[PDB]
């Protein structure tokens, strides 16, 4: 067979919305 | 004699306050009940209408007893011996005996109703000089009982719950600390917990006229970073792997993973699932602020050769290399460039759920939401389970009803990995006790031979292996590595979240008027 | 609002007491 | 089993 976990790659969180951060001034 | 001392200390502490008659203590011992260990039960009641409702907290004491032996099981090839711990002896008979004792304590079935609100095992001896531990246990039991009462009867008793609307007139902040040398965090019993990354969420206050500055700390979270083997197959005539719509170098074969180990309040008196959701939101927001999670590996690389050296990946990168590389003389950007060639630019969010402990009652909701649909016959639309409903309701209530508009009802929220993780501690060479969870993939790469690494990864990844086989393999590897000088205390299970659900939750929190300003992020 | 959260969501036994 | 104990 083939070693490794294939489902773990698809569950990664890449980026989130930028509106959660407080705006300067 | 452990039950008597603990009960005496609790009663002595309570004798001076105004809550003398609010608690009932029940002692259960094997000489009259079918229980494996001596236990103490702390009970409290609440009255709605003309009915009484009682809730109890169970505290078995196992200090001074012999450890459990191994059990022989049935396998595909033959018979295997599986290790066991204290929690394995708490079956339905124990629950029935505890319920019978609780009912006998209050007077009978006609005097009210009784339910179990939590369970925690105490592995340390209790003497006549342990007032602090007794006070902490009493506080934890009271918090659990009050939270259960609120959850069950808030609508009838008019008891509110935390939500993001109470932080509208203030400025939340966050901070992160990377520490890996010295003592670690401790639990209520006093056992070490791995605390490689610590995140604190606070609130900023300024006086209107006097211009004074102060802050209020709410909750804290601890965890660490692990690695998972996940090679990419280009030879199957498939498209290239895209992360955030960007291709990756062909040499990347490892996926970073974040594991949460604990969460506790700092100045808040009550800890509810809503507070846990707030802490999770804060941790997610902080950890993604400019790739701040790689700072842990960058800092770990500054120590040089050691069990946590990230330079062991040089052997993966080049087969000719046979020794870990030393990166203590490289700049931060050089280390980042080196890491970019072997690691995926993404993070996996996971959590360890203990089978028993101080906050197991709170954290048991995550496993309950893994099963979405009950197989009951339906007229038109399939029925949805109760744990999923509870988790969805908590998520929607924290964000004031925006999660429902952002996320579709019925989509997955939690996945199960199927790995059972042991809990314990061992003696470190620096004179302190360290968490048994220090043994990970990097430790095997830096300390052991590639065969052990392959066996560890196969045990963590193979799908044609039962739970007992994986447990036996990991136990054998740990015993061989540590020469048998360690102690086990319990079990834990690992679950991970859905990234789409997390993104929807972040968007809903942003849409509710909640913002956070990290204060410690560098570069 | 956040200043008196312990009054709104109170518990009988508190871990911290102060001097 | 512990999660469904009580």
């Amino acid at each position: 067979a083939v070693r490794g976990n294939m489902a773990a790659r698809a569950r990664g969180l890449g980026n989130i919305s930028g509106n959660i951060y407080a705006r300067s001034d």
